């Protein structure tokens, strides 16, 4: 059958959805994934066809509303939820008229979406096929609705909708012991790494004679790798001479550390608990916070509550030092491992069409 | 488990083995693939950890032997398989030392090789690991086998081994009626298109009205302009697949579910993905070690093979091969038989086996 897959401003988007998008090709599906301009190279690079949803850069979706008028940036978690249901909302609605022009011509049997690609459930609605939501990460998929019902109204109700349409089916990705007990009935599924990938050095798969920290935006007897876009690591090369910096795919690194620090990155976060390695959450805005919350609170993870050289130390030092954190995080590793495969789901999608 | 794929020095073994090496990804096993440095990024570009099984490009092995001296190409058919065994051979050799450094930090469970990625046989045999070998086209995966067994030689009595050794698995993609008598046991699997990717206009995804003929010399770095002008006759929509160094690269398993006719130069992942999609296919052979069994496809009605170089005799071909639906109804068959074959998914299970 013809899958649309839609993902949304962010390589990690494309990421999470990869894992599922390439197991039913794998199954003989003919397989699309959408996102905004910017991203198609990592669609591409993921080895899956790929179109653009908007041509437009998503910081016109981010800092404008509707009419043009600035966005007030979100000072709190309970501002960011509203913020982002708004924003991905804009997105969304900018994603219709290049995803009609594509599903005229190419007519798929099914839609998938990432968490907040609502795109994916106003074009599903518009064709008349199942529409299929994926958690793109460990935190609640449904977190931004509200808003995003808000800001996509003049466009559900023309589709005879008083709010965004609950899914044919939600696929879930969060391991059980994270899950909120409020979560709605999932199909889960085992994720599995599938981010953007280089030529391998030795250094990226080889443990090193002391400990190993990877540092990421998406004292201590320890190494610190830094990962971290080409582009930026170049600049960051001559500020810090002697320290590895770039782009190194993330499922190859991790497996070598005894910590990885982020600044709540949804699909890091993946990563690092699949291994079974601690992890150090720095809040950097966003609205994975509250996910992250949830893995410390697990015992897998320390969130600090400042960004200081200083409070991120102490909390290596701990992720390194008690061996409590590292056997959450196996514990977690185990939880992911006893999903079910995205080959078996694959079937899920052909029972919704069958 | 951790599994080392080896692929060679050109696109199509790279796209021939990503489908069972993203189905064991998705299976939770850690997956690296090796390939010459200049295949790199279409390793990448597959969503695979990509490592270099050399510096040097397949243009090394394939016009200079061991001591840097030159060698000719083959005239002839027969000279092909023997030709290709040897720089086959000679790339094998040359990896050695790069997958040596690789499986000493990274210890593979278990090496899947293409049909003549023949160092995956002799690192396995290094490694005491299973050796799994996937045909890489519908081919006969051991037709280059003596010759690359007399290249390698030194290497394999370094192993103690007399030639090359028997996989643990043969994985074979050739469906049913393209198989020859003499065929090994093996697993079959459902090949499925794997190809580089780039954005989509709608051009690529829609057809017009009047039939689509795609004309493609392949992915390896003339007659090309030749082919679509014989084209010119026909009331035929041309589009031309080529490297970007219409016009480009187009991905081949978008665009051909469009096309009616695949015109190639006797490429064995091209002719997969036509047969696969059910598309009527004209092979116009410009050397290398797939010609016999583009040959098979001919035999069997899904192709036509153009015996040579002939003015108006691509443009008589291709008119047969719209105008005659038992091209395409021989096409769709070998389409169906494909999609009945196991999954890359189920595959992934016969690996398992193997070391489990
Ligand atoms: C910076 C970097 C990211 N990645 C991948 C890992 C994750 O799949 C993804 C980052 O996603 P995520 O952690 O959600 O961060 P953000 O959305 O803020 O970018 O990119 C690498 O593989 N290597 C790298 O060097
Ligand atoms: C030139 C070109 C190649 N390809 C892909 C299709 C096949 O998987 C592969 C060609 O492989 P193949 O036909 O075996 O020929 P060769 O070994 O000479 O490259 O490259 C495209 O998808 N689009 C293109 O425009
Ligand atoms: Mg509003």
């Amino acid at each position: 059958m013809k899958i649309l897959f839609v993902a949304a401003g962010s390589p990690a988007t494309v990421f999470a959805l990869a894992p599922l998008a390439t197991a039913a090709r794998n199954a003989g599906h003919d397989v699309f994934m959408g996102a905004v301009e910017d991203m198609v190279p990592y669609i591409a690079s993921a080895g899956i066809p790929a179109v653009a949803t908007t041509d437009l850069p998503i910081r016109h979706f981010i800092t404008m509303d509707r009419e043009g008028n600035p966005v007030r940036m979100p000072e709190t978690p309970e501002e960011e939820l509203d913020f982002a249901g708004h924003w991905f909302g804009r997105m969304a609605a900018g994603s219709m008229d290049a995803l009609r022009e594509v599903t005229a011509n190419w007519r798929p049997d099914l839609v998938v979406g990432g968490s907040m690609s609502f795109a994916a459930a106003l074009i599903a609605a518009e064709l008349g096929v199942p529409y299929v939501r994926q958690a793109w990460d460990t935190g609640d998929a449904w977190r931004t609705d509200p808003a995003a019902s808000d800001e996509l109204r003049p466009e559900l109700r023309a589709l005879g909708l008083d709010r965004l349409p609950d899914p044919a089916l939600f696929v879930d990705i969060c391991p059980p012991s994270l899950r909120p007990a409020d979560a709605p009935p999932a199909q889960m599924m085992r994720w599995v790494p599938a981010n953007g990938q280089r030529r391998l050095e030795p250094w990226m798969y080889t443990k090193g004679n002391r400990p190993r920290i990877l540092v990421t935006s998406g004292a201590l007897d320890a190494e610190v790798v830094i990962a971290t876009l080409d582009e930026v690591a170049e600049e960051l090369r001559t500020e810090l001479p002697g320290v590895r910096a770039g782009w190194v795919p993330l499922d190859v690194v991790v497996p070598t550390c005894d910590v990885v620090v982020h600044h709540a990155g949804g699909v890091t976060a993946l990563t690092a608990m699949n291994a079974g390695v601690p992890q150090l959450i720095v809040p950097q805005g966003g609205n994975f916070v509250e996910a992250g919350l949830r893995i410390s609170d697990f015992g897998a993870a320390i969130t600090v509550d400042e960004n200081t050289p200083e409070a991120v130390e102490k909390a290596c030092g701990e992720l390194i030092g008690n061996p409590s954190y590292a056997e959450r995080a196996r514990e977690l590793s185990a939880e992911i491992a006893a999903l079910p495969l995205p080959a078996e789901v694959v079937g899920a999608l052909e029972g919704l069409v069958e």
